[PDB]
Order: structure tokens, then sequence, then C-alpha cells
């Protein structure tokens, strides 16, 4: 109708999802396929003579700029709508967008990909390809933030479908954030995912079995769809049919739509990063790194790796491997320190495995580098040993972490490097520890276990290696300093006097080996 012509001719304000869907097809229609004559002929009817009709038709479409403008405005609207939710919190199902918005966004990105690809393919010829970088000066940040939002959305969709409480839900989120197996760089991921008993294997496998082959292929719009007049319209129709087909499912309907939209978004990001003259590393690297390492994104991580390898490193020797290792250490510290409680859905084996892995990488020099940089920037070796004070956990975890200290100091002594010296100086912050937690922690080992317990041997070896690590600290070459020793003596004397007084002196005969060496 003429009202549509005037509503979108000189401007396109107050549009909606249905308006966007109709407008994309209409605008693509009146370009090359000779519907323009049909439109003006019908405009002759209903009372518009040809002079107005031709002028409005000419000034309604002028081409790529129109597409990027409208889709940028749609992206801005979607980002503004989703910006009301931020930080890192688990989102409910009800705040996930409805199917209409999802396939509207999918159609928008598909049209943008097709138009940009044809524009750059025709720009492959000629001698002036630089006149196309200024139109994508704003697409990239919006695309990255939208990708981050949708990754959060699919992560929340997987999480909330696992009545489990919120605390172990956050624990499961921490476990799965460093999961995934499609990347060969990490090793813990599959093991930590698989050792959980029943919840995150059947559900995770059922959700990972949602294949998206019913959708059109990567470049199917170039070969199987270029025969017709407007290949973009056929591609949009196929995508819409694929999205509509998912409604019949009863187990996990939105999974296929979310997977496909994330895949298309990351592919468009890669194509844009190829075509964009302006390229700014840190945002794209931090918004693409979690994709490879996320268990909730495994059907997409390969494209992310492909796009990141060509720009940030050959994936074996460059700094990308060190960045991946740094992400692994960050995740390991997070899970070890924050969710040590046994009610966070955590089995002791998960902490055991991650501790073993991070020792194994601590042995290697190249990983030990990033190890020390991360514990110097934001990490803290002391949190791991504070985690032992939790009375809700067995003594095997304490044994493993204490053996961890034994081995890092052994590697410090045998093969001294500046990273090991710096981490030796790192534990000097034991003075900053408030007295109550350190008193409780010392009470954890210093208390004699019941003689009917199976951990008597474990605690005996713990006492032995505690004396050994004490000798390690009190060494002159050690960088911890005498203040830590003085405060340790001050907070070891009183309850020593106490359990000599009220108690029978159990566990006393091997105490002197500790604070006597402290005095040394």
């Amino acid at each position: 109708s003429k009202t549509y012509i005037n509503q979108l001719s000189m401007n396109s304000p107050e549009m909606s999802e249905c308006d966007i869907l109709h407008t994309l097809r209409w605008s693509s229609r009146l370009r090359i396929s000779s519907y323009v004559n049909w439109i003006k002929d019908h405009l002759i009817k209903q009372g518009m003579k040809a002079e107005h009709a031709s002028s409005l038709l000419e000034l309604a479409s002028t081409s790529v700029k129109y597409d990027v403008e409208i889709v940028e405005e749609y992206f801005a609207r979607q980002i503004s709508s989703f910006c009301s939710i931020d930080c890192t919190t688990i989102l409910q199902l009800h705040e996930i967008p409805s199917l209409q918005s999802i396939y509207t966004l999918d159609a928008a990105i598909s049209k943008v990909q097709v138009s940009l690809d044809e524009h750059f393919s025709k720009m492959a010829a000629e001698t002036d390809p630089h006149k196309s970088s200024e139109i994508t000066k704003n697409l990239l940040p919006a695309t990255l933030q939208l990708i981050d939002t949708y990754a959060s959305f699919t992560r929340a969709y997987l999480l909330q479908n696992f009545k489990p409480s919120k605390e172990k839900l956050q624990g499961f989120a921490a476990v799965l954030a460093i999961g995934s197996s499609r990347c060969k760089a990490n090793t813990l991921g599959p093991t930590l995912v698989q050792n959980l008993p029943s919840s995150v294997q059947t559900v995770c496998e059922s959700w990972n079995n949602i294949n998206t082959n019913e959708f059109p292929n990567i470049g199917s719009w170039r070969n199987a769809f270029a025969n017709d007049t407007i290949p973009s319209e056929s591609y949009i129709s196929a995508v819409q049919a694929a999205h509509l087909g998912t409604l019949c499912s009863q187990s996990l309907p939105l999974a296929a739509s979310l997977k496909h939209t994330l895949l298309s978004l990351v592919r468009l990001t890669g194509d844009l990063i190829v075509w964009s003259d302006e390229m700014n590393p840190p945002q794209v690297i931090r918004t693409l790194l979690p994709l490879l390492l996320e268990s909730s994104t495994e059907s997409v991580a390969e494209i992310s790796s492909n796009s990141l390898e060509r720009i940030l490193g050959p994936a074996e020797s460059d700094e990308f491997l060190a960045r991946v290792y740094e992400k692994l250490i960050t995740g390991c510290y997070n899970i070890l320190a924050n969710h040590a409680d046994p009610n966070s859905g955590l089995d002791e084996s998960i902490l055991e495995e991650c501790l073993q892995y991070l020792e194994k990488q601590l042995e290697s020099s190249q990983a030990r580098k990033a190890m020390e940089e991360f514990f110097s920037d934001s990490g803290e070796l002391v949190q791991i040993m504070m985690a032992t004070a939790n009375e809700n956990l067995s003594a095997k975890f304490c044994n493993r972490v204490l053996k961890f200290f034994t081995k890092l100091f052994q590697l410090t002594e045998k093969s001294p490097n500046p990273s090991l010296l710096h981490l030796c100086g790192s534990l000097a912050q034991l003075a900053c520890v408030e007295p109550v937690r350190l008193q409780a922690w010392l009470t954890r080992m210093t208390t004699s276990p019941p003689k009917d317990s199976d951990q008597l041997d474990v605690i005996q070896e713990n006492r032995q290696l505690l004396q050994l690590l004490t000798t390690y600290i009190v060494r002159e070459n050690s960088q911890v300093g005498e203040g830590v020793c003085a405060v340790l003596l001050g907070t070891l004397t009183p309850m020593a006097t106490e359990m000599l007084a009220n108690g029978d002196g159990t566990g006393f005969p091997e105490l002197m080996v500790v604070m006597a060496t402290l005095a040394s």
C-alpha cells in the first residue's frame, strides 16, 4: 500500500519484529527482480499518478548502506533491551527471548551476511576496495556484545534445565565454564564433566545430540540458491522454515535455534574481522576465548578457533597457548577457592583432579610462567590452604594440597627460577590473615584425630610434611621473612599451652618440631 511506501520511504521509525520481517523481504524484492514495475503499476491504481510513484520508488531505495543501517538499528534495539541484565548471574527460562525474536534476529544476520559477502565479492575486482571499511566501523562492537549475550543465554538455558538449589547451581556453572572437549588445549574439561554422577551427563548428552543439519549449509546461498531471482529471499525462507521446524520438539525445543543463531553470529563475526580494515584485539580476544573453553558451546568452538588462529597465533607456539593456560589456571583457582563447600555439588575428585593438573603444569616451565603471573596479578596461593580449614571436607584433600606445597617448594629448591622465588615470597601475606581463620586452620591439623578413624595415617603424614614445609619456610634463602614466623609463633603458643593444660597432651610430642624450627 501507499501508506507502507510513505512509512518506509524517507525514514523507517517505530518498526517492530513483524515490521522488520516484512520490510527485509520487501526491500530485497524491489532491487533487481523487476517487481518495481509491478509496484508502480499498482500505485497507478488506488489513486497515485506515475509522477509521484516513480519518485517515491526511486528515493525509497538507493543499497548496502540501507541494509547495514537498518540492521545496526535493530542490533542497537536488541542490545538496549538485553542490557537491563548484566554481571554474571544465572538467568531464568522466562527471561529468555521468545522464538519470534530469535528467528527475527537470525533472518537479520543472514541478510547482512549475504549482502556483505556479495558486496565484498564484487569489490574483489576493481582497484578501490578501501571504500567499504567505514560502513562496518560500528557493526563489530554490537556483534561482539550480542555474541556474549547469546552465549550467556544458552549457558543459562542449559543450567536452569538441570529442584536443585542455587548454590550448587553456581558450582555447576563454575565446573562447566571450564568444561568442553572440542579444544585440544585443555585436559581437565572432559574429566571434570564426566566425574559428576548423574545430572550433567544424561542431560548434557541429550542437549549435545541436537544436530542442526536441517538448516541451510554454510554457503548454500551461493550454489543451490543463486539460480532464482533473489537468492537472499530464498535463503531467508529456508532459515525461517528451519526455525519453525523446531517447535514440534518436546525435550529441548530452543536448543537448535540457539545453536544455529550462535553459529551464524560467530561466522558473521569472523567474516567481518576478515573484511574489516580496523581491528582492535583485546575485545575480540576476550569475547571469543570463552567460546572454545565453554562446555555449553561445543558445536561452535571450532569456528571460533579457526577465526582466532589466523589473527592471534598459529595456535601452537604463539601467546594464544599461554592465554589458554592462563584461563585454565583462573578457572582452577576459582573452583578451588570459592566452591570448596561440599554442598556446592562438588565431589572431592574434582578438586583432586584440578590440583593434580595444575601441579603437572607447574612442573612445566612455560606453564609455570603464566602460573606465577596469574598468582601475582589476582590469584592467591594462600586461599588453597585456607580452603583446608573447612571441617566439612576429609583429610585427603588437605593431604593433597599440603603435598602440593611440598612439591612446589621442592621444585623451587632443585630448579630455582624467578617465578618460583616470587611465589616463595608470595606466601608472606600470611600476616594479613585475621587470627580467627588461621587459628581454626591450625586447629584442623594440630587436633589429634580419633583413634578409630581411618585418617590417622593421613594426618600423621600431614604432620610430617607440615614440619617439612615449616623447615622450608624458616630457611634463610626462603623469601617469606621473619614476620610470618613471629606471628606463627604468637598464634601457636597459646592453644599449645591450652591443650597442655586442659588436655592429656595428645599430639604434643611432635609439636616442638614445628615452633622450635619457627624460632630457628
